[PDB]
């Protein structure tokens, strides 16, 4: 459906590290599923500072594993909150 996981990462650093950091959390081999945000596909090679928010440090990502009826597996962040005091767009 929309298998969500809550985990945090560096925003000035690569967002694609979700394949590494959510490995323990999802117990899933992070491979075919590309990283995304609210369904917008992102660049693992680029950061939140490259994609979306220009805030600071580590945000908490409510990122989901999306494979919609055989659609292209995406890990979308539905929620970015810098540290805990939610950053906003």
């Amino acid at each position: 459906m929309a298998e969500c996981v809550s985990q945090a990462i560096d925003i000035n650093e690569p967002i694609g590290n979700l394949k590494k950091l959510l490995e323990p959390r999802l117990q899933c081999s992070l491979d075919a599923h590309e990283i995304c945000l609210q369904d917008i596909q992102l660049d693992p090679d680029r950061s939140l500072f490259d994609q979306g928010v220009k805030t600071d440090g580590t945000v908490q990502l409510s990122v989901q594993v999306i494979s919609y009826q055989g659609m292209e597996p995406k890990l979308n962040i539905l929620e970015i909150v810098k540290t805990a005091e939610t950053v906003e767009w």
